[PDB]
DNA sequence: GTCGG
DNA sequence: GCTGATGCGCG
DNA sequence: CCGACCGCGCATCAGC
């Protein structure tokens, strides 16, 4: 947190830009010039130092220059007092909205966590279920609370098929002593890449996470991702713990590289990799790698046994998951 | 908003 | 009733 | 200067 002051105002700047100004690549803009700061091994004198670094330019060097004269940001200012503003960025919080949908809630006068009890008609069943636990999806999981997590859906798991491997990914595989929710990647070796039919495998595991009040709600459902809610059980009905957001992932069995790669994040190095993966001529998804043709098109995927065979492809050096929180 | 082309 | 453009989301 | 800026899964509803 050498630099956490500059960096904080960027992520407010780059949320103010994704949520009010729909414009997600000055969001990304922003939080690529956040990630290289965090990165920056000086505390950051003048926005001139800062100009140095990939990511910032004129406009940044310029706010950071401004930041630290007066330990403020004119521009944030403008942007916490102005009704619009604040009132669609606080909307975004709920999952299921947002940034068109909250500014048409605000729009409409929906614009505290009340108007939207009042107006619960107007939500859709995601929209819905992030208000009932609005708070809850704030709260973080320490990864005591992640330990048992894991431990339970992995034994459900395999109390539906001994042949299924679930991988708990996100931010507790890059071994944060707190995560944001629950990732979970899921494979069996009647799904490949080649593998007809069968998707009945998300929804036996789903189900039977169910049958046992570990999961409690479903935001969406398909035949490869999960969204949902999930809780810990209660120990002996005495201050149950909060709900929490867990995603499952079912991926081909040969996939899996490309799959926990991807699940394993976090966000902005998927980003940077793959990004890096263009310029030597890959193009690297959750499911494959492919070699990148001389016009535009995309080859047949490569074989990868390995996190480290996709890094080698595309000459990186192997990054361990803790060293993947760009 | 940024920076490579 | 249908669907594909749009929205929201995952890392 | 100018335009590209990772890649993809699922749900909703305006316009038929
Ligand atoms: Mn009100
Ligand atoms: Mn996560
Ligand atoms: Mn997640
Ligand atoms: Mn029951
Ligand atoms: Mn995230
Ligand atoms: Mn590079
Ligand atoms: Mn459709
Ligand atoms: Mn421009
Ligand atoms: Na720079
Ligand atoms: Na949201």
């Amino acid at each position: 947190t050498l630099n956490g002051g500059i960096t904080d105002m960027l992520t407010e700047l780059a949320n103010f830009e994704k949520n009010v100004s729909q414009a997600i690549h000055k969001y990304n803009a922003y939080r690529k010039a956040a990630s290289v700061i965090a990165k920056y091994p000086h505390k950051i004198k003048s926005g001139a130092e800062a100009k140095k670094l990939p990511g910032v330019g004129t406009k940044i060097a310029e706010k950071i220059d401004e930041f630290l004269a007066t330990g403020k940001l004119r521009k944030l200012e403008k942007i916490r007092q102005d009704d619009t503003s604040s009132s669609i960025n606080f909307l975004t919080r709920v999952s299921g909205i947002g940034p068109s949908a909250a500014r048409k809630f605000v729009d409409e006068g929906i614009k505290t966590l009340e108007d939207l009890r009042k107006n619960e008609d107007k939500l859709n069943h995601h929209q819905r279920i992030g208000l009932k636990y609005f708070g809850d999806f704030e709260k973080r999981i320490p990864r005591e609370e992640m330990l048992q997590m894991q431990d339970i859906v992995l034994n459900e798991v395999k109390k539906v098929d001994s042949e299924y491997i679930a991988t708990v990914c996100g931010s507790f595989r890059r071994g944060a002593e707190s995560s944001g929710d629950m990732d979970v990647l899921l494979t069996h070796p009647s799904f490949t890449s080649e593998s007809t039919k069968q998707p009945k495998l998300l929804h036996q595991v789903v189900e039977q996470l169910q049958k046992v009040h570990f999961i409690t709600d479903t935001l969406s459902k398909g035949e490869t991702k999960f969204m949902g809610v999930c809780q810990l059980p209660s120990k002996n009905d005495e201050k149950e713990y909060p709900h929490r957001r867990i995603d499952i992932r079912l991926i081909p069995k040969d996939q899996y590289y490309c799959g926990v790669l991807y699940f394993t994040g976090s966000d902005i190095f998927n980003k940077n990799m793959r990004a890096h993966a263009l310029e030597k001529g890959f193009t690297i998804n959750e499911y494959t790698i492919r070699p990148l043709g001389v016009t535009g098109v995309a080859g047949e995927p490569l074989p990868v046994d390995s996190e480290k065979d996709i890094f080698d492809y595309i000459q990186w050096k192997y990054r361990e998951p803790k060293d993947r929180s760009e």
